[PDB]
């Protein structure tokens, strides 16, 4: 109970030791000047488990977090929070491999869904925002702009089942605005969509 | 241990009682002439649990089977095996609602996948065989003939993303043979496919 069993260089916790915390946490790893630095394992009382780098009593560098619910993070940390390039395996099978800033997907990364769908592009605030490509499980592909996990802006949808390529505007994950359908017989249709429904042909 | 605690009409297990079996099973329900008939609950030693009808020491009629792995069957039984109209909830979320013959899907039924896809049609030997409709999660729809869970024969595929309707031959779940693509601009393409790939246009 808030004890320490390790080396005591110059009367300060330095080297390698074990520390049990008042809230129930336990740390076993390297120490400098009473700080948690180097490498070590922290066992949370809630069942979470961390193994990786430490700087100034905080996760800094590469480390892994084994969560209770089954998730696992493998990546870099800054000031005790997910930060930088890291991989996160979700409970059901989904996996994100990309950049993080302050414990949220921000930057370029890819999500491998357990359904077979694969996204890779730019993330802003834990959601798809900006340019990205979604490779659907059926072979369909969307490449274009995203806003808050919705196909939003202009993108190109190519259908694997019949080869038809849509090129035009999207709003809230649906075809909306000016666009063109190009079929495999060379013919190109121009039209106006409203919430994914073609309503006007030119 | 192979005891009996129930009514004993005319020196035979009749009425309602409890029977513990030598392999570990336990039955609690109605009895006629030493037989398990009427209704009752059988607790298997492996953790399986049955509640429903019984005729002549066997599941006959409607009853439910709570499996260990998480599955659950709700339907009719004949001679201790799944038989007739019944519903089966799979571990991950999938559910079959249809006909069974000898513990296997045989007849007309529908499977509600946890992915959102819904099939409904004829089943032969636990697989799709014959006419059936597959309503995909993306809005796509296939209606045609199936062989061993594969689109096989002639069917009609309609694509929700661009409206293109394919009508032609399928072999081993892929477009193969004579077929026609009908686009939303009225134009109809005739061609020959090879394993889902259009290779010849007429
Ligand atoms: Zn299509």
């Amino acid at each position: 109970a808030e004890t320490y069993e390790g080396d005591w260089v110059d009367g300060k916790m330095q080297g390698r030791g074990t520390y049990f915390f008042a809230d129930g946490g336990i740390y076993e790893g390297d120490w400098v000047d009473g700080k948690m630095e180097g490498k070590g394992v922290y066992k949370y009382l809630n069942g979470n488990k961390y193994e990786g780098e430490w700087i100034n009593d905080m996760k800094n560098g590469y480390g892994t977090l084994a969560y209770v619910n089954g998730e696992l993070y493998e990546g870099y940390w800054k000031n005790d929070k997910v930060h930088g390039k890291g991989t996160l395996t979700y409970s059901k099978g989904d996996k994100y491999i990309g950049e993080w800033k302050y414990a949220k997907k921000c930057g370029e990364g890819e999500l491998i869904y357990a359904s077979g769908d694969k996204f890779k592009g730019q993330w802003k605030n834990d959601k798809a925002n900006g340019y990205g490509i979604l490779l659907y499980n059926n072979g369909n592909k969307y490449e274009g702009e995203w806003l808050d996990d919705h196909r939003h802006g202009m993108g190109t949808f190519t259908c694997k089942e019949d080869g038809t390529i849509y090129s035009g505007h999207f709003q809230f994950n649906r075809k909306h605005g000016k666009g063109t359908l190009t079929f495999v017989n060379g013919h190109i249709l121009q039209g106006i969509w409203n919430s994914g429904l073609l309503e006007k042909v030119i």
